[PDB]
Formats: structure tokens, C-alpha cells, sequence
């Protein structure tokens, strides 16, 4: 009805950019990640995954949400896998949800109690982007810190076969939502919001990097 796929991809343009920009991010790109901030990441977006997938199977059959629900798409579960991997059987007992991450499930609560079709802008956000980056994050993940198996379950969607193919059902979908321009523009604005509230995550984890840096190479000299 308003083809907002092109509008979410053109309108988050300037985001994206900034998330790529972020301190923690741009040393993660050059390999330089460590098991214990990047294990505290996982930790959060278990919780907003959590809060995410749950709402989202609320409105399995909602008039708009339907179009866009994938449980093929679901991390809650492999989230859990990795918890698993950094944290050890313990890991409900030692996980834990930052202030950001909290903001983060705030809003996700509090956009499906008013308005359940920002949900789209979330959804977007994090499973179009897992999508897309997937690979990248995966391998970058992968080489930085030594995961010969276990400890990427997330950057892999088993229940996908085609992921390129699965890409193209889920903009189509988008853009076959039954909705106006008026509010397509509510949720290009959620999305950035998001966005936003990935990049103060990674922010909250500048200070937890900085040390672990200092620490390698203060062990290197020595
Ligand atoms: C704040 C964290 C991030 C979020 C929420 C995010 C989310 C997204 C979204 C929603 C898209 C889909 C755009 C579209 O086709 O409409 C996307 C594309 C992509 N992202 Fe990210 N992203 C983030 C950071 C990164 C980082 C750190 C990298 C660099 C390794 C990255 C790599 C990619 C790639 C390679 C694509 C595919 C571009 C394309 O479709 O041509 N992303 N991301
Ligand atoms: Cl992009
Ligand atoms: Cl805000």
C-alpha cells in the first residue's frame, strides 16, 4: 500500500552510519573484541529479543503484525545458546540486563501496549539487519576471539535455507502492509529510535573494552 522497505532502508541511511562509527563498534570491525563486554551485549539482547518475540506472537493474527511474523526469525532461543557458551550452565543465574538494555525492553513493552504497529520499525531494526550483517558480524566475531564452534548461534538462522530468498518475502512484505503514509512516517521514526538505542548499548560497554585493551597490552609488554 505504501511501499515502506524502501522508505525504512532510505530513512535509517544516516543510523546505520553512526552505529558503524561508534567507538566499541569501530574496534570490534578491526577484530578487537573481547568475551567480556561482548558477552554483556548478548546478555542485553537476549532480554530485548525476549520482550520482542513474545509481543510479536501476541499478534500473530493482528491486522498488520501477521504480515510481518516470521517465528523462523526468532533469537531467543539461540541468544540462549550463547549465553550458555560465555556465561557456562550457570548463565541464568549470572546474565544480566543494563540500564540501556532496560530502556531498550521498555520501549518494546510500551510500543506494543499503544502502538503494535511501531513493532514493524523494531522487527526491522534487529532481524533485517541480523539478516543482512549476519555473516560479516559472524566471521569478524569469530576470528577476534577463537569460536571454532559455539558462540555465534545467533549470526546463524537455521530455520532459513534461502536467507536471500527470505529477504526478498520479508520486504515484500513489508510493503504490502495495509497502511498509510502518515503512519509508514511513525515508524521510519521508531526505527532510527531504535537504532539509537542500540548504539547507547554498545556506548555503556566503551569503558569495559578500554581496560581489557589496556590489559592485553599492558600483558604484551610484559
Ligand atoms: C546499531 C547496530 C546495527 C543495526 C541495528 C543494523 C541494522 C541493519 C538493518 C535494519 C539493515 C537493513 C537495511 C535495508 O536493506 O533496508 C542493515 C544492513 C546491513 N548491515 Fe547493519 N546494522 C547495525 C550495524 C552494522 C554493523 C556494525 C555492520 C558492519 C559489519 C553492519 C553491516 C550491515 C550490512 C553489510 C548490511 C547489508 C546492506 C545491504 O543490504 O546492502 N550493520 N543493518
Ligand atoms: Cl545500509
Ligand atoms: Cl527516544
Amino acid at each position: 500500500s505504501v511501499n515502506l522497505a524502501s522508505q525504512l532502508r532510505e530513512g535509517t541511511k544516516k543510523s546505520h552510519s553512526m552505529a558503524e562509527n561508534v567507538g566499541f563498534v569501530k574496534c570490534f570491525l578491526k577484530g578487537v573484541v573481547e568475551k567480556n563486554s561482548y558477552r554483556k551485549l548478548v546478555g542485553n539482547l537476549y532480554f530485548v529479543y525476549s520482550a520482542m518475540e513474545e509481543e510479536m506472537a501476541k499478534f500473530k493474527d493482528h491486522p498488520i503484525l501477521s504480515h510481518i511474523y516470521f517465528p523462523e526469525l526468532n533469537r531467543k532461543q539461540s541468544l540462549e545458546q550463547d549465553l550458555q557458551f560465555y556465561y557456562g550452565s550457570n548463565w541464568r543465574q549470572e546474565v544480566k540486563i543494563s540500564a540501556a538494555g532496560q530502556a531498550y525492553v521498555d520501549r518494546v513493552r510500551q510500543v506494543a501496549a499503544t502502538a503494535p504497529e511501531l513493532l514493524v520499525a523494531h522487527s526491522y531494526t534487529r532481524y533485517l539487519g541480523d539478516l543482512s550483517g549476519g555473516q560479516i558480524l559472524k566471521k569478524i566475531a569469530q576470528n577476534a576471539m577463537n569460536l571454532h564452534d559455539g558462540g555465534t548461534a545467533f549470526y546463524e538462522f537455521a530455520d532459513i535455507d534461502d536467507e536471500k530468498a527470505f529477504k526478498n518475502t520479508y520486504r515484500q512484505a513489508m510493503n504490502d502492509l495495509p497502511i498509510d503514509q502518515a503512519t509508514a512516517e511513525r515508524i521510519v521514526d521508531e526505527a532510527n529510535d531504535a537504532f539509537a538505542m542500540n548504539m547507547k548499548m554498545f556506548n555503556e560497554l566503551e569503558g569495559n573494552l578500554i581496560k581489557a585493551i589496556g590489559i592485553m597490552v599492558f600483558n604484551s609488554l610484559t
